[PDB]
């Protein structure tokens, strides 16, 4: 299941069972104060809908479809539990409330009015200018910085995203980016950026080699995916390894050290970050804390 995980020291780390996390009923919000509007996204067993919450503000509500298995209802509760455990950060999509009694489970989160960053980059591409409502290099550096800060936050809570990519970054007012976990509000069997692997469907072009070939997911594999995200960002939304099918040839190239070339709009210091994120040795990749400091220096030099 493609979703984030909280880990605990064991093994090195093992996933926690999120059903065992506590749920504080302080999050409880009266269901009668929600007015539901348009659907923003929909998986096979769930969906996220724009809503108005009186006591008015626009929010996003995650909920199950009526055909949901009993393990899906628990899964949505576990989503709520993980969000409550993580706490609040500017660069994640934050929990605002929940409805857990008197009806089906509703998870109320922040609404990001511009949608996912990938599609935003793609429709802004032909107006982009490196320097001077155009998208500029200043914005891209800001987005890189914010996603690094959000990931540093998740890592500090022992959380591994496992699917970091521009499609999972949302954009809201003030050019603020927020990391998201679609969970039951997305069906990946649709999306060609996921690839069949055994029983699983996986975002192979974003994954570290040790995740693909050894099923190892760590703080360090998230850094690999962040490097792929940077490439998406400074390519203005191009698909990674463009024109290369995922087959045995692709896997061999990754294993033997093949990497993407620099996007034409990436500053050399940002391509330097990408390259270190894609070190075959996870111990040689930077931490998100290091990445934050490096990008802070570039913005200062800007
Ligand atoms: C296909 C691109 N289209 C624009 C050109 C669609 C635009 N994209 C949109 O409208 C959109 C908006 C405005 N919000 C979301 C998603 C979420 C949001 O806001 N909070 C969440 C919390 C959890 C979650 F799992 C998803 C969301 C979308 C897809
Ligand atoms: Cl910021």
């Amino acid at each position: 299941e493609v979703q984030w995980k909280v880990v605990e020291e064991s093994n090195n780390y093992s996933y926690i069972d999120p059903t065992q996390l506590p749920y504080d009923h302080k999050w409880e919000f009266p269901r009668n104060r929600l007015s539901f509007g348009k659907t923003l996204g929909a998986g096979a067993f769930g969906k996220v809908v724009e809503a108005t919450a009186q006591g008015a503000m626009t929010v996003a509500v995650k909920m199950l479809k009526p055909s949901a298995h009993s393990t899906e209802r628990e899964a949505l509760m576990s989503e709520l539990k993980v969000l409550s455990y993580l706490g609040n950060h500017e660069n994640i999509v934050n929990l605002l409330g929940a409805c857990t009694h008197g009806g089906p489970t509703l998870v109320i989160t922040e609404y990001c009015c511009y949608g996912d960053l990938l599609n935003f980059l793609r429709r802004k591409r032909d107006e982009f200018v490196p320097y001077k409502d155009f998208l500029t290099l200043e914005h891209l550096l800001s987005f890189s910085y914010q996603v690094a800060k959000g990931m540093a936050f998740l890592a500090s809570k022992n959380c591994i995203h496992r699917d970091l990519a521009a499609r999972n970054i949302l954009l809201t007012h003030g050019n603020i980016t927020k990391i998201c976990d679609f969970g039951l509000a997305r069906d990946i069997k649709n999306d060609s950026n996921y690839v069949d692997k055994g029983n699983a469907r996986l975002p192979v072009k974003w994954m570290a080699p040790e995740s693909i070939f050894n099923s190892v997911y760590t703080f360090e594999s998230d850094v690999w995916s962040y490097g792929i995200f940077l490439w998406e960002l400074f390519s203005l939304g191009s698909s990674p390894y463009p024109g290369m099918p995922v087959d045995s040839k692709f896997y061999k190239m990754i294993k033997e050290g093949f990497r993407m070339s620099s996007p034409e709009y990436a500053p050399a210091e940002m391509y330097d970050i990408m390259k270190t994120c894609w070190d075959a040795d996870p111990d040689k990749r930077p931490t998100f804390k290091q990445i934050v400091q490096d990008i802070e220096k570039q913005i200062s030099e800007s």
